DNA sequence: AAAGTTATCAGATAACCTGAAAAGTAG
DNA sequence: CTACTTTTCAGGTTATCTGATAACTTT
C-alpha cells in the first residue's frame, strides 16, 4: 500500500528478462505462448500482453502475429549516451562541436528539402521567438521549436530524433540574428550556406558559454 | 521483404513521445485519463495500458494506481535505435546520409586531432588491407578498423560512442574502393581540415552509389 | 485517430494490383505462383490465399486450380473509396482532403455552365434548408440536394457520378448549429447566381472547410 | 466446376444482406459460427470475409468483428476506353483537369526525398525518349503516378492510376518540367498552376 | 464518504502463422 | 507416371476488442 509495490505487470517482466540472462530461452528460441504464462504466473491476458511490451521497449524480444515472440540480446541493448543539464567541463566541448557537426548538416538537407507547411512551423516559430526577444524566458521552447523545425525539415524520419532528443537538454539579439540567416539560407535552398551560418551560429554560442 | 507494420500500440507511444517533446506534457504534469486517449487517440483501453508500459520502460513517466500518470522526463531509455532490418531500406537510406554528415567533420576534427598511435594505426591496418587486397573476406575485420581510427582519433568519446553504435547496428541487418580508402589518409595526415571531410564523403558515397 | 495501417492481406494487393498496372505482369500473363509470392513479399500462407480473392473479385487477375492465376485485366469493376471504417481517421482524414478539391472545381464548372433548372433547385433546396433550421435533422435529406445539384448545374454525368458515390459514403461513414451552417451554403450560391469561377471555389471549399472543422471537434469532444 | 466453396458464401452471403437479415450496421456473425453455420473451414471464411471488403459490403476491426456497410455493393462504373469521342471524352479530360490541379499543389507542401525519387527518375525516363514517343507513354503513365503518389493519400493517387488505364514531346514536356519545379519549389498555388497547362494544352490538342 | 484513476480479471473476435491432406492441371 | 500449382481441412498464437472487477487516490 504504502510504497509503490511492484505490480504484477512489472513482477512479471524481471521473471523472464532473468532467464534471458539465467540462459534458459537462449536467443533466437521461441518464448512460449501467452496462454502458458497465465497459467505459468497465474495472471492473467491482460497483464501478459503488457508485460511483453516491457522487453520489445528494452530491446531484448520481437514478435510477429501468429509466430510469437523472439529474443535478441540478453544484456537488452538499450543503450546510447549523452545527458542534460549536469555540467562537467571539456566533456562539454565533446558534444556541442558534435552538434556542430549536426546542427549545420541538418541544415544543409533543408536546402533540398524544405516545403510550403515545414515554413510554415518555422514561420509562427521564429515568430513567436521575435515576440519575445525583450522576454528570453519564453523563448527557449522556441529556439528549440525553431531549432526543431530545422529536423523536421531534414525529412530524415530517423536523423530528426537524435536531433529532437539532443535539444531537449536543460542549460539576445546577438542570438538571434544567427537564426535568421539560417533561414534566408534554408528559404533559398541554399546548400553550404545553411551547413554555414548554421554551424556559426553554434560556433559562437559554444563560446560565448565557455564564457558562462 | 515488406515493410514491417506498426501496431496502434506503437504508433501510440511514438506519437505521444512527440507530445511530450514537444513540451505539450512537462515533468511534474500528470497525463489524461487513458479513457480520454481512448477517445482521443482512438483505440481501446486494451492498446492504452499496453503503450503506458511501452513508455515506462523506456524511461518517460511513471503512474501511481490512483493517482493518474505523471511525466517526468524526455531522454529515452538510451536514445533511439531503429531496427532497420527489411523496414525500410528508406529509412536506412536516412542514416547512411547521416552517418556520412558525421563521418564529414569526424574526418576533419581528426586532422586537427589526430595523434600518432591514430596515424599510426590508420597505417598498420593499411598494411593489412594491401596484402588482403585478393582476401575480401580475412580484410573485412580492417574497412571499419580504419573509419574506427577517425573516430577514436577525434578525442571525443561522445562523437565516438554514439559513431560506433551507428557503424553497429548498421551491419546488423577493393582496388578502387581502397585507393578511395586512402584519399583520405593524405587529407587527414597533412592539416586539410575539409579535404579530410572531402575524400571521406567521396567514399562512403562511392560506396553507397556502389550498393544502391 | 490516426493510420489504420493495413493489412498484409491489402498491403499486398495495393502491390500486385499497382505491379499488375505496372504492366510488369502484362495482361494475360500468369503470376508468379503463390510458393514464390511468399517469399518475394515476406507473408504467410493465408496472406496470399486472402489478398488473391481480392483480385478475383476485384476482378484483375482469375485462377485455375492447377494452371493458377492469368491477370485478365488492368482496371477493376469500376473505381472505389474503400473506406468509411471505424477507426480509420486517417483513411477518412484522406476522404475529406479530396471531396474538397473536387468541390472547389465543382463549383467551377457550374461557375461557367448552368441553366435556371440548377438554380431552381439551388434557391429550392437553400429555402428547403432556411425553412428548416429547426429540426436539425430532416434538413440533412437537402444537404444532399443542394451539394447534389450544385454538381448537376455542371453538367457532366461522370462529374456527378463521382461526387454522389463519395457522398453516398460519407453519410453511411458518420453515422452518429444550422445557421453558421447554411450561411456558408448560401455563400457558394451568391457567386454561382452572379456567376463567378474563382469566387465560388473559395466559398465551396470553405463550406468543407468548415463543416469538417465541425466534425474532426466533436469527435474528440 | 462450379462455384467455390469461398463464393458459395460470398453470394450466399449478399442475399441475406441484400435480404435484410444482415442489415446494415448489425454485426457480422463471427467466423466461428459461420463455418458452424455452413460445415466448411473457418479458413474458407478468410478468403469470404476478403470478397464481401473489396465488395464493400462490409468493413471490420480486429477485435469487434465484421460489420456490414452496404446492402448491394456501390460500385460505381466509369469504363471504356474509346468511342463516342466527341467530347463525352473532354468532359472527363474537363474533370481530371482539376484532379491534376488538386493534386499537385498537395505535392508542394508535402513532397518528401522518395518523392523527388522517381519524379526525378521519370522525368529522366521520359526526357531521354523525346524523340521516340511510343515508348515514353508508359512514362507519362508513370510520371503522373509519381507526382501522384506525392499527396501521400491512398485514394487520391490511387484512383487516378485508373483513370490512366484508359487508353510533340519538346512541348508537351516543357509543361512536365513546369508543374515539377513548382513542387520541387514547394510552391502549392504554382503547383496546381504550372500543371494544368499541360492538360490544357494536349486536351486542346480533342483537335486530334 | 464519494467521484474518478489506474491496474486486473473474464470473455471474446479478427489478422496472421505453420503444415498436412485434397484437388486439381502442365511435365 | 512424377512434379507443379491451386483449393481445403485441422490445430495455433498474436494482436486488438469490450465488459467488469478490484485496489487506490483523488476530491
Ligand atoms: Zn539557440
Ligand atoms: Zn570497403
Ligand atoms: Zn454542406
Ligand atoms: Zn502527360
Amino acid at each position: 500500500m504504502l510504497s509503490k509495490s511492484l505490480t504484477l505487470t512489472e513482477q512479471v517482466a524481471r521473471q523472464i528478462a532473468g532467464d534471458i540472462a539465467e540462459g534458459v530461452h537462449s536467443v533466437g528460441a521461441k518464448l512460449p505462448p501467452g496462454r502458458v504464462l497465465a497459467e505459468q504466473y497465474g495472471v492473467s491476458a491482460a497483464v501478459i500482453r503488457e508485460a511483453t511490451e516491457r522487453l520489445r521497449a528494452q530491446g531484448l524480444i520481437q514478435s510477429r502475429q501468429g509466430s510469437g515472440s523472439v529474443v535478441v540480446s540478453r544484456t537488452g541493448a538499450q543503450g546510447f549516451q549523452v545527458s542534460a543539464g549536469l555540467d562537467d567541463r571539456e566533456q562539454l566541448a565533446s558534444v556541442y562541436e558534435l552538434r556542430m557537426e549536426l546542427e549545420g548538416g541538418a541544415a544543409a538537407l533543408a536546402a533540398r528539402r524544405r516545403n510550403a507547411t515545414d515554413l510554415a512551423a518555422m514561420a509562427e516559430a521564429l515568430a513567436a521567438l521575435e515576440a519575445n526577444l525583450d522576454h528570453p524566458e519564453q523563448g527557449v521552447e522556441h529556439d528549440i521549436a525553431f531549432h526543431v523545425a530545422i529536423a523536421a525539415a531534414t525529412h530524415n524520419r530517423y536523423y530528426q530524433d537524435l536531433l529532437q532528443y539532443l535539444n531537449l537538454q536543460l542549460r539576445t539579439a546577438v542570438v538571434h540574428q544567427e537564426h535568421v540567416a539560417v533561414y534566408d539560407a534554408i528559404l533559398a535552398g541554399d546548400p553550404d550556406r545553411a551547413r554555414l551560418a548554421a554551424t556559426r551560429h553554434l560556433q559562437q554560442a559554444a563560446s560565448r558559454l565557455r564564457l558562462d
